[PDB]
């Protein structure tokens, strides 16, 4: 049993919810909550700019020592750093932004970096500014993510398509 409220169920380990995945966090402060990073983790927009936002920016001042030490993740990597004030740890994970061109095909590595973690927070890797089919991201998540996942879909409208033509 753990605390994460109004989900519906779509498989044995995935769940959705219409919400704010800041405001989420911030309520059940979760062991993780995945952001949807870049390589180099500037965290300007989206859910990575508003996650960022929420820390008061020391999510992005953790960040920039992480890649001065280590450089840049993987397109379909991750990284995990402190949650700060919204979780205990923030997994940062990199799906491909089809804006740049980056190959969608990556989107399954970058979910496989959530089987590390036995219950996770997340939004729809790709999805939003990252321009790929977020029906085709809850797919990909569904059919690759095997540990307790918790997804957030900000948009309303979005939330009720995804549902409705869940298969
Ligand atoms: C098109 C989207 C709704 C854009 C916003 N995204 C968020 N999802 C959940 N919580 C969020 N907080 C801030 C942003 C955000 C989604 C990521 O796929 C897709």
């Amino acid at each position: 049993v753990n605390s994460f409220s109004g989900y519906l169920k779509l498989t044995d380990n995935v769940y959705i919810k219409n919400a704010d995945i800041v405001e989420e966090a911030k309520k059940v402060k979760p062991t993780v909550v995945v952001n949807a990073a870049n390589v180099y983790l500037k965290h300007g927009g989206g859910v990575a700019g508003a996650l960022n936002k929420a820390t008061n920016n020391a999510m992005q001042v953790e960040s920039d020592d992480y890649i001065a030490t280590n450089g840049p993740l993987k397109v379909g990597g991750s990284c995990v750093l402190s949650g700060h004030n919204l979780a205990k740890h923030c997994l940062h994970v990199v799906g491909p932004n089809v804006n740049k061109g980056e190959d969608i095909q990556l989107l399954k590595s970058a979910y496989e970096n959530f089987n590390q973690h036995e219950v996770l927070l997340a939004p729809l890797l790709s999805a939003g500014i990252f321009g790929a089919d977020p029906i085709h991201s809850l797919r990909v998540c569904v059919d690759t993510v095997r540990t307790n996942v918790y997804l957030a879909v900000f948009d309303k409208n979005l939330y009720d398509k995804l549902v409705s033509s869940f298969l």
